């Protein structure tokens, strides 16, 4: 099928997904940026997708349907959930692009992390399906996990969801290009690691690092102490960083950086049909952009030493890493307009 400026597309179906590239990479994405647009609509993708309970449906009670937009239709309801602090903005700026190209609403949100996460150095090309129905119900509360979740109640949550312990280890790459708002308001924008651009394992190691710092005045419910000046740190991400469950995986993206992105991006194909039969959706991932950038070699912080690292997988030590030289310069928060 032939789409606009020249391009091209199997099915003549997807050529609607090229104008929706177009106008949110000039204009949401302020010119393919992986920066606040970006890391905001990445996390909806799982506030959307994971509101999908079988545990519920066994029960004789309504489980969510999943990736189907309900976030966004119902976001009077869902972005009211405690679980769901922050996510209004990125949902109302997304709802009148989704409405005037006319596409539905679970589809754009996982559009939008696939395009989305395509613009961070070294990121992923996730797989993008279209087909998604508006007409759904509002998810159920209480199926976000929290940052103050156990290790055990997260694994369960997305196990109920349909993830291994390993694919939750592997979404969590998504925190390699995020920040916080909403833990602690006063420093909105700092981010997860010290590169909140690039789609590499410093989150992994960084959080690794004993945490030494309160970045604020105080700690606040769902935060621990961080390892960096500028960064943030999540009580949920230091646990799963070093709990038996999930430690060996963390590690493995520091030991073998290359297997980030495809473990993530299969990890995103799952969540991003729950709810959905891919057999009944049809396959735009051509329209997601290619990634650019090298696959990065981890490193510890300038300052930092493998001391200051709480290694936390049995069967393998942490990986000899380069040190970057000098003294460390605190992480700048990430922009936001
Ligand atoms: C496994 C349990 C998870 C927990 C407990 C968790 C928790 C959080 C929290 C507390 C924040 C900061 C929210 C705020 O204060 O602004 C956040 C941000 C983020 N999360 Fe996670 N998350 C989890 C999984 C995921 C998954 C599966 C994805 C997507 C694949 C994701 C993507 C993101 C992104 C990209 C951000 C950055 C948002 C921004 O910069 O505005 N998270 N997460
Ligand atoms: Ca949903
Ligand atoms: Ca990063």
């Amino acid at each position: 099928a032939k789409c606009s400026k020249g391009r091209t597309a199997s099915n003549d179906a997807c050529c609607v997904w090229f104008d929706v590239l177009d106008d949110i990479q000039e204009n949401l994405f302020d010119g393919g940026e992986c920066g606040e647009e970006v890391h905001e609509s990445l996390r909806l993708t799982f506030h959307d997708a994971i509101g999908f309970s079988p545990a519920l449906t066994r029960q004789g009670k309504f489980g969510g349907g999943g990736a189907d937009g309900s976030i966004m239709l119902f976001s009077d309801i869902e972005t009211n959930f405690a679980a769901n602090n922050g996510v209004d903005d990125i949902v109302e700026q997304q709802k009148p692009i989704a409405i005037k190209h006319q596409v539905s609403f679970g589809d754009f949100i996982q559009f939008a992390g696939a395009v989305g996460s395509s613009n961070c150095a070294g990121g992923p090309r996730i797989q993008f399906l279209a087909g998604r129905s508006n007409v759904t119900k509002p998810s159920p509360d209480h199926l976000v996990p929290e940052p103050f979740d156990s290790v055990t109640s997260i694994l369960a949550r997305m196990g109920d969801a349909g993830f291994k312990p390993d694919e939750v280890v592997a979404l969590l790459a998504s925190h390699s290009v995020a920040a916080q708002d909403t833990i602690d308001p006063k420093l909105a924008g700092h981010p997860f690691d010290s590169t909140p651009s690039d789609f590499d394992s410093q989150f992994f190691v960084e959080t690794l690092l004993k945490g030494t710092l309160i970045p604020g005045d105080s700690l606040h419910k769902g935060q621990v102490k961080s390892p960096l000046p500028g960064e943030f740190r999540l009580q949920s991400d230091e646990l799963l960083a070093r709990d038996s469950r999930t430690s060996c995986e963390w590690q493995s993206f520091i030991s073998n950086p290359n297997s980030m992105v495809p473990k993530f991006e299969r990890a995103m194909a799952k969540m991003a049909t729950l709810g959905q039969n891919p057999k009944k959706l049809i396959d735009c991932s051509e329209v997601i952009p290619v990634p650019r950038g090298r696959v990065k070699q981890p490193t510890l912080p300038a300052g930092k030493t493998i001391k200051d690292i709480e290694a936390s997988c049995r069967k393998a030590p942490f990986p000899r890493l380069p040190t970057d030289k000098g003294t460390f310069t605190s992480i700048l928060p990430v922009p936001s307009s």
